[PDB]
Protein backbone atom coordinates (compact mmCIF):
# COMPACT_ATOMS: atom_id res chain seq x y z
CA UNK A 1 0.00 0.00 0.00
CA UNK A 2 0.77 3.73 -0.14
CA UNK A 3 3.22 4.81 2.22
CA UNK A 4 2.45 7.74 5.01
CA UNK A 5 5.63 9.93 3.20
CA UNK A 6 3.79 9.16 -0.43
CA UNK A 7 0.38 10.00 1.05
CA UNK A 8 1.73 13.12 2.80
CA UNK A 9 3.05 14.38 -0.35
CA UNK A 10 -0.06 13.83 -2.00
CA UNK A 11 -1.88 16.02 0.74
CA UNK A 12 -0.15 19.25 0.06
CA UNK A 13 -2.52 22.18 1.24
CA UNK A 14 -6.06 21.55 1.78
CA UNK A 15 -8.86 23.28 4.03
CA UNK A 16 -11.27 21.92 7.20
CA UNK A 17 -14.45 21.74 6.91
CA UNK A 18 -15.12 23.38 10.05
CA UNK A 19 -17.97 23.92 12.71
CA UNK A 20 -20.27 21.30 10.48
CA UNK A 21 -20.40 17.98 11.53
CA UNK A 22 -18.08 18.28 14.56
CA UNK A 23 -20.93 20.57 16.36
CA UNK A 24 -23.05 19.04 18.76
CA UNK A 25 -25.78 18.52 15.64
CA UNK A 26 -24.81 19.15 11.59
CA UNK A 27 -25.92 22.59 11.17
CA UNK A 28 -26.21 24.05 14.40
CA UNK A 29 -22.94 26.22 14.00
CA UNK A 30 -22.13 27.07 10.08
CA UNK A 31 -24.03 25.67 7.02
CA UNK A 32 -24.17 21.78 6.83
CA UNK A 33 -22.26 20.16 4.11
CA UNK A 34 -23.47 20.40 0.68
CA UNK A 35 -21.71 18.60 -2.41
CA UNK A 36 -20.85 22.25 -3.87
CA UNK A 37 -18.52 23.08 -1.80
CA UNK A 38 -16.60 20.31 -2.80
CA UNK A 39 -16.58 21.61 -6.46
CA UNK A 40 -15.75 24.76 -4.92
CA UNK A 41 -12.64 23.54 -2.94
CA UNK A 42 -11.55 21.52 -6.06
CA UNK A 43 -11.97 24.68 -8.45
CA UNK A 44 -9.58 26.59 -5.72
CA UNK A 45 -6.78 24.30 -5.60
CA UNK A 46 -7.40 22.31 -2.17
CA UNK A 47 -5.36 18.94 -2.65
CA UNK A 48 -7.06 17.90 0.81
CA UNK A 49 -10.00 18.20 3.13
CA UNK A 50 -10.21 17.55 7.07
CA UNK A 51 -13.70 17.28 8.07
CA UNK A 52 -14.38 16.95 12.16
CA UNK A 53 -17.15 15.03 13.51
CA UNK A 54 -18.45 14.86 17.22
CA UNK A 55 -19.84 11.84 17.25
CA UNK A 56 -21.27 12.59 20.73
CA UNK A 57 -25.13 12.99 20.11
CA UNK A 58 -25.21 10.51 17.60
CA UNK A 59 -23.92 7.33 19.27
CA UNK A 60 -25.78 6.22 22.36
CA UNK A 61 -24.75 6.70 25.84
CA UNK A 62 -25.05 3.42 27.25
CA UNK A 63 -23.99 0.28 26.19
CA UNK A 64 -23.43 -1.13 23.26
CA UNK A 65 -22.77 2.58 22.10
CA UNK A 66 -24.40 2.08 18.38
CA UNK A 67 -23.83 4.85 16.44
CA UNK A 68 -27.32 6.18 14.22
CA UNK A 69 -27.40 4.47 10.98
CA UNK A 70 -28.37 7.57 9.72
CA UNK A 71 -25.30 9.51 11.24
CA UNK A 72 -23.12 7.14 9.40
CA UNK A 73 -25.14 7.19 6.14
CA UNK A 74 -24.66 11.04 6.60
CA UNK A 75 -20.52 11.05 7.28
CA UNK A 76 -20.24 8.63 4.23
CA UNK A 77 -22.18 10.81 1.83
CA UNK A 78 -20.02 13.21 2.62
CA UNK A 79 -17.20 11.54 3.06
CA UNK A 80 -17.95 10.31 -0.87
CA UNK A 81 -18.50 13.43 -2.36
CA UNK A 82 -14.73 14.64 -1.10
CA UNK A 83 -13.27 10.84 -2.28
CA UNK A 84 -14.78 11.14 -6.08
CA UNK A 85 -13.49 14.62 -6.27
CA UNK A 86 -9.62 13.07 -5.85
CA UNK A 87 -9.39 14.93 -2.06
CA UNK A 88 -7.49 13.03 0.21
CA UNK A 89 -9.77 12.71 3.00
CA UNK A 90 -9.81 12.93 6.56
CA UNK A 91 -12.11 12.21 9.25
CA UNK A 92 -11.60 12.16 13.42
CA UNK A 93 -13.48 12.39 16.49
CA UNK A 94 -13.41 16.27 17.52
CA UNK A 95 -14.87 17.78 20.36
CA UNK A 96 -15.85 14.48 22.18
CA UNK A 97 -14.24 15.63 25.32
CA UNK A 98 -16.39 13.59 27.22
CA UNK A 99 -13.74 10.89 26.79
CA UNK A 100 -11.15 13.43 28.63
CA UNK A 101 -14.02 13.64 31.93
CA UNK A 102 -13.61 9.99 32.62
CA UNK A 103 -11.21 7.97 30.54
CA UNK A 104 -11.66 4.88 32.99
CA UNK A 105 -15.23 5.17 32.29
CA UNK A 106 -15.86 5.94 28.87
CA UNK A 107 -12.96 4.05 26.75
CA UNK A 108 -15.25 1.46 25.94
CA UNK A 109 -18.03 4.24 24.54
CA UNK A 110 -14.99 5.39 22.25
CA UNK A 111 -13.42 2.14 21.59
CA UNK A 112 -17.12 1.19 20.05
CA UNK A 113 -17.11 4.64 18.13
CA UNK A 114 -14.19 3.64 16.39
CA UNK A 115 -14.88 -0.19 15.89
CA UNK A 116 -18.12 1.14 14.13
CA UNK A 117 -16.21 3.91 12.03
CA UNK A 118 -13.51 1.39 10.91
CA UNK A 119 -16.15 -1.25 10.11
CA UNK A 120 -18.15 0.69 7.94
CA UNK A 121 -15.30 2.71 6.09
CA UNK A 122 -13.13 -0.31 5.62
CA UNK A 123 -13.40 -0.48 2.03
CA UNK A 124 -12.88 3.13 1.00
CA UNK A 125 -9.46 4.46 -0.47
CA UNK A 126 -6.39 4.62 0.35
CA UNK A 127 -7.19 8.58 0.32
CA UNK A 128 -9.70 8.34 3.56
CA UNK A 129 -7.54 9.06 6.63
CA UNK A 130 -8.64 8.05 10.10
CA UNK A 131 -7.48 11.25 13.04
CA UNK A 132 -7.99 8.69 16.23
CA UNK A 133 -8.74 12.12 18.11
CA UNK A 134 -8.56 15.98 17.71
CA UNK A 135 -6.94 17.36 20.71
CA UNK A 136 -5.54 13.93 22.33
CA UNK A 137 -3.33 16.67 24.89
CA UNK A 138 -5.31 18.41 27.68
CA UNK A 139 -7.06 17.09 30.82
CA UNK A 140 -5.49 13.53 30.26
CA UNK A 141 -2.19 11.95 31.10
CA UNK A 142 0.35 10.67 28.81
CA UNK A 143 -0.29 7.34 30.09
CA UNK A 144 -3.61 7.42 28.91
CA UNK A 145 -3.15 9.61 25.73
CA UNK A 146 -0.64 6.66 24.45
CA UNK A 147 -2.94 3.83 25.98
CA UNK A 148 -5.73 5.30 23.68
CA UNK A 149 -3.43 5.27 20.73
CA UNK A 150 -2.43 2.21 20.78
CA UNK A 151 -6.17 0.13 21.37
CA UNK A 152 -7.91 2.64 18.56
CA UNK A 153 -4.66 1.87 16.37
CA UNK A 154 -5.14 -2.13 16.91
CA UNK A 155 -9.17 -1.40 16.57
CA UNK A 156 -8.59 0.08 13.32
CA UNK A 157 -6.11 -2.43 11.82
CA UNK A 158 -8.30 -5.36 12.34
CA UNK A 159 -10.93 -4.28 9.68
CA UNK A 160 -7.91 -1.16 7.61
CA UNK A 161 -4.82 -3.35 7.83
CA UNK A 162 -2.70 -0.66 5.94
CA UNK A 163 -5.03 2.43 5.74
CA UNK A 164 -2.96 5.41 7.36
CA UNK A 165 -3.64 6.90 10.83
CA UNK A 166 -2.80 10.15 11.97
CA UNK A 167 -2.12 10.31 15.68
CA UNK A 168 -1.28 12.97 17.79
CA UNK A 169 2.50 13.36 17.34
CA UNK A 170 2.79 16.72 19.88
CA UNK A 171 1.96 20.19 20.40
CA UNK A 172 3.08 24.07 20.77
CA UNK A 173 2.96 27.10 21.93
CA UNK A 174 4.68 30.23 21.98
CA UNK A 175 7.13 29.24 24.67
CA UNK A 176 7.72 25.58 23.96
CA UNK A 177 7.21 22.47 21.83
CA UNK A 178 6.43 19.01 23.01
CA UNK A 179 6.99 16.14 21.01
CA UNK A 180 5.99 12.26 21.29
CA UNK A 181 8.25 9.76 21.93
CA UNK A 182 6.31 6.71 22.32
CA UNK A 183 5.17 5.86 18.79
CA UNK A 184 3.73 2.60 18.10
CA UNK A 185 5.56 0.62 15.85
CA UNK A 186 3.12 0.53 12.70
CA UNK A 187 4.27 1.62 9.09
CA UNK A 188 1.01 3.86 8.36
CA UNK A 189 0.76 6.26 10.78
CA UNK A 190 1.23 10.64 10.14
CA UNK A 191 1.98 12.31 13.10
CA UNK A 192 -0.02 15.78 13.41
CA UNK A 193 0.70 19.35 15.80
CA UNK A 194 -1.57 21.33 16.96
CA UNK A 195 -1.24 24.87 18.81
CA UNK A 196 -2.17 24.12 22.40
CA UNK A 197 -0.79 26.09 25.43
CA UNK A 198 -1.76 24.24 29.14
CA UNK A 199 -2.26 28.00 31.08
CA UNK A 200 -5.10 29.71 28.16
CA UNK A 201 -3.00 39.02 18.84
CA UNK A 202 -0.82 37.55 16.13
CA UNK A 203 0.80 37.42 13.40
CA UNK A 204 4.00 39.99 14.43
CA UNK A 205 7.69 39.37 13.01
CA UNK A 206 8.15 37.77 16.97
CA UNK A 207 5.25 35.44 15.65
CA UNK A 208 7.15 33.99 13.19
CA UNK A 209 10.24 32.99 14.43
CA UNK A 210 8.60 31.22 17.21
CA UNK A 211 6.71 29.29 14.27
CA UNK A 212 9.77 28.63 12.23
CA UNK A 213 11.48 27.42 15.38
CA UNK A 214 8.65 24.92 16.09
CA UNK A 215 8.76 24.10 12.72
CA UNK A 216 12.19 23.15 12.47
CA UNK A 217 12.38 21.08 15.71
CA UNK A 218 8.79 19.21 14.12
CA UNK A 219 11.02 18.05 11.14
CA UNK A 220 13.81 17.04 13.18
CA UNK A 221 11.36 15.05 15.16
CA UNK A 222 9.98 14.04 11.92
CA UNK A 223 13.64 12.68 10.09
CA UNK A 224 14.70 10.91 13.59
CA UNK A 225 11.06 8.85 13.98
CA UNK A 226 10.39 8.53 10.10
CA UNK A 227 7.29 9.98 10.77
CA UNK A 228 5.95 12.52 8.63
CA UNK A 229 3.92 15.42 9.89
CA UNK A 230 0.58 17.36 9.30
CA UNK A 231 -0.52 20.19 10.34
CA UNK A 232 -4.62 19.65 10.44
CA UNK A 233 -5.76 23.24 11.52
CA UNK A 234 -3.67 26.34 11.43
CA UNK A 235 -4.36 29.63 11.46
CA UNK A 236 -6.48 29.23 14.57
CA UNK A 237 -5.73 32.48 16.09
CA UNK A 238 -7.26 35.73 15.33
CA UNK A 239 -5.18 38.52 13.89
CA UNK A 240 -4.15 41.78 14.22
CA UNK A 241 -5.64 43.76 11.19
CA UNK A 242 -6.23 41.92 7.65
CA UNK A 243 -2.29 42.80 6.01
CA UNK A 244 -0.89 40.50 8.96
CA UNK A 245 -3.78 38.21 8.33
CA UNK A 246 -2.54 37.37 4.55
CA UNK A 247 0.78 37.35 5.55
CA UNK A 248 0.47 34.86 8.37
CA UNK A 249 -1.01 32.85 6.04
CA UNK A 250 1.45 32.91 3.16
CA UNK A 251 4.22 32.49 5.82
CA UNK A 252 2.60 29.12 7.20
CA UNK A 253 2.26 28.21 4.11
CA UNK A 254 5.60 28.45 2.76
CA UNK A 255 7.26 26.88 5.84
CA UNK A 256 5.35 24.15 6.04
CA UNK A 257 5.28 23.11 2.60
CA UNK A 258 9.20 24.01 2.66
CA UNK A 259 9.81 20.97 5.24
CA UNK A 260 7.69 18.51 3.17
CA UNK A 261 4.20 18.80 6.07
CA UNK A 262 0.80 18.34 4.56
CA UNK A 263 -1.77 21.35 6.01
CA UNK A 264 -5.36 21.95 6.59
CA UNK A 265 -6.28 25.48 7.11
CA UNK A 266 -8.96 25.82 9.33
CA UNK A 267 -11.46 27.67 7.84
CA UNK A 268 -15.18 27.73 10.35
CA UNK A 269 -17.33 28.89 7.98
CA UNK A 270 -18.07 32.31 9.47
CA UNK A 271 -18.25 35.80 8.26
CA UNK A 272 -14.38 35.12 12.39
CA UNK A 273 -12.06 32.68 10.14
CA UNK A 274 -13.46 31.84 7.02
CA UNK A 275 -12.42 32.15 3.49
CA UNK A 276 -14.91 30.22 1.64
CA UNK A 277 -18.28 31.45 1.81
CA UNK A 278 -20.87 28.90 1.86
CA UNK A 279 -23.64 31.05 1.15
CA UNK A 280 -22.18 33.20 -1.99
CA UNK A 281 -19.72 30.46 -2.84
CA UNK A 282 -16.63 32.65 -3.05
CA UNK A 283 -13.18 32.49 -1.82
CA UNK A 284 -11.25 35.36 0.05
CA UNK A 285 -9.12 34.51 -2.84
CA UNK A 286 -6.06 37.36 -1.55
CA UNK A 287 -5.75 34.17 1.07
CA UNK A 288 -5.95 32.04 -1.45
CA UNK A 289 -2.98 33.61 -3.20
CA UNK A 290 -1.37 33.34 0.12
CA UNK A 291 -2.28 29.68 -0.09
CA UNK A 292 -0.83 28.72 -2.77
Amino acid sequence: AVDPFEMVRKMGMGTNLGNTLEAPYEGSWSKSAMEYYFDDFKAAGYKNVRIPVRWDNHTMRTYPYTIDKAFLDRVEQVVDWSLSRGFVTIINSHHDDWIKEDYNGNIERFEKIWEQIAERFKNKSENLLFEIMNEPFGNITDEQIDDMNSRILKIIRKTNPTRIVIIGGGYWNSYNTLVNIKIPDDPYLIGTFHYYDPYETWGTQEDMDTVVRVFDFVKSWSDRNNIPVYFGEFAVMAYADRTSRVKWYDFISDAALERGFACSVWDNGVFDMAIYNRDTRTFDTEILNALF
